[PDB]
């Protein structure tokens, strides 16, 4: 287990566009193409993102070349945001994956507004945090993306991948 196939089993992968959970048009493992209301601006977005006319659909080693980049993105998303940062920092191994895992759904501003759940992790209080997580938004929408990241953050093992 790693964060690729952690992240795989979260997302699914799908090779034409979707409304992902929140609601916002996205492809291949995760990939948001817009916020945009409109499914022009989307397709419009695919073709920019692959670098060719693909009309609403991608291969396999095109979602997972779009997936490298998209793990990358979050990883340095946490690392240039300063509140993100410290708490990162202070994770252990597994808890690092549940990190970049929720950001990669969530994106770097959404995660960076629960100012009381970053204490709360950085301070290592990983049940109170977990209860806080089960009453955002992000769980109550996306309850199968999200459960096991929060217990992820809780136990700080991969035994709800298994
Ligand atoms: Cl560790
Ligand atoms: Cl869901
Ligand atoms: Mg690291």
């Amino acid at each position: 287990m790693n964060i690729f196939e952690m992240l795989r089993i979260d997302e699914g992968l799908r090779l034409k566009i979707y409304k992902d959970c929140e609601g916002y048009y996205t492809i291949g493992i995760g990939h948001l193409l817009t916020k945009s209301p409109d499914l022009n601006a989307a397709k419009s977005e695919l073709d920019k993102a692959i670098g060719r006319n693909c009309n609403g659909v991608i291969t396999k080693d095109e979602a997972e070349k779009l997936f490298n980049q998209d793990v990358d993105a979050a990883v340095r998303g946490i690392l240039r945001n300063a509140k993100l940062k410290p708490v990162y920092d202070s994770l252990d191994a597994v808890r690092r994956c549940a990190a970049i895992n929720e950001v990669f759904q969530m994106g770097v501003t959404g995660v960076a507004g629960f100012t009381n759940v970053l204490r709360m992790l950085q301070q290592k209080r990983w049940d109170e945090a977990a209860v806080n997580l089960a009453k955002s938004r992000w769980y109550n929408q996306c309850p199968d993306r999200a459960k096991r990241v929060i217990t992820t953050f809780r136990t700080g093992t991969w035994d709800a991948y298994k």
